[PDB]
């Protein structure tokens, strides 16, 4: 159920296939921030959850650089995906940027993100 | 730079391969929780950072589970690579574990590791 | 304004006073979790905040000990009032249990709630 | 063990008054950011913590608002105190400004702060 194109409230699509042996690979593309087009993500899921309704852990990276632009940052996402007519991928998200270690307080924005299958 | 053999202040151990596209591989051993010996992690990291004295921006992701135990979580962590004399990796991690709809509100951990050479 | 009764999606009601030295205070009822009845809280917020379109930043405080239970745990929300025709309070939230040593990883949850007054 | 001055990695300062029914007030300055000299906090801690020794768990919030300028943000940290030779504060913060409707995606840092007795 994870593989396919997922959509955010941002306006962000998310690209992803998940493979047999836990691997996600796919491309990541914002709506918002220092980007353009679309960018390489790479991740990992529960390939074995649990059948009782309960959600399937993954999580994803996105280095914010592509042939297009660099901006010197990364994101990670961690959530799980529930199935079901109402299929979500329900995240919270963590972006740190590179920093000089004097402003290393400031490096990291916090947010969450919930993927649809329509947008 | 990046790839070798790191470990963080509860004394677990990330080995990691930086490749010259982007890519992070390699193996995790948590030293905490529900995990035993080691799983498959992958991420990406800037591979052009800039040349200020930034850090390099990273992160990497962990499904919890192996061949031994599946905990029904992932976790990733997100930060910035510090070389010079004494490298360093400081991150901040989120793990979420499988829940149910009513249970989603406690589903996600949040803390902070910091990544050096030197063993435990 | 701030000064009212909010619920959250999980149907948790947050009772607040912005007073205008920047306090806010007041009872919060979780709908979830090791909690029952309500419990005081304290917090700020920016008394005067821009004028352009902006949100009005603020946090509270939660500590899970009342009368009748106590959970050795504390909550912080941070978060933006957003004042619109439909006012609401925009928070990610931090929950931190009282841990030993060796498990202080896995002290703290993260999250977020959005309020109304519906 | 709370009531006093407190000092993090950053060099800031955290001045506070623990109450007997579960209130923390005081002022904290911070050595980064938009700020200058001392700003009013609020927050709770837990007044009866467990028997087992596990840590104080409290929290507090400063709007960066004061008599000399005005960030238009606030932060809260959230954390446990942990008390004996070498008591500290440790805690998690979430620092939100205020954006417009657009930009909320990006209102909120997240970062960790270690509170000691003594500066570093
Ligand atoms: O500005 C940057 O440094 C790169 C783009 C970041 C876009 C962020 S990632 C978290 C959030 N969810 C999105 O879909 N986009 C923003
Ligand atoms: O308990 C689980 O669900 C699986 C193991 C989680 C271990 C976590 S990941 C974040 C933190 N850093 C570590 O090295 N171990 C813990
Ligand atoms: O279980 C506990 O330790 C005490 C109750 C915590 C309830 C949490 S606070 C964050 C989230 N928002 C709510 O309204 N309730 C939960
Ligand atoms: O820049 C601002 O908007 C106001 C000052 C914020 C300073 C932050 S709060 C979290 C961190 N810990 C500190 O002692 N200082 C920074």
């Amino acid at each position: 159920g994870i593989t396919g194109t997922w959509y955010n409230q941002l306006g962000s699509t998310f690209i992803v296939t998940a493979g047999a042996d836990g691997a996600l690979t796919g491309t990541y593309e914002s709506a918002v921030g220092n980007a353009e087009s679309r960018y390489v993500l790479t991740g990992r899921y529960d390939s074995a959850p649990a059948t009782d309704g309960s959600g399937t852990a993954l999580g994803w990276t996105v280095a914010w650089k592509n042939n297009y632009r660099n901006a010197h940052s990364a994101t990670t996402w961690s959530g799980q995906y529930v199935g079901g007519a109402e299929a979500r991928i329900n995240t919270q998200w963590l972006l740190t940027s590179g920093t000089t270690e004097a402003n290393a307080w400031k490096s990291t924005l916090v947010g969450h993100n919930t993927f649809t299958k329509v947008k």
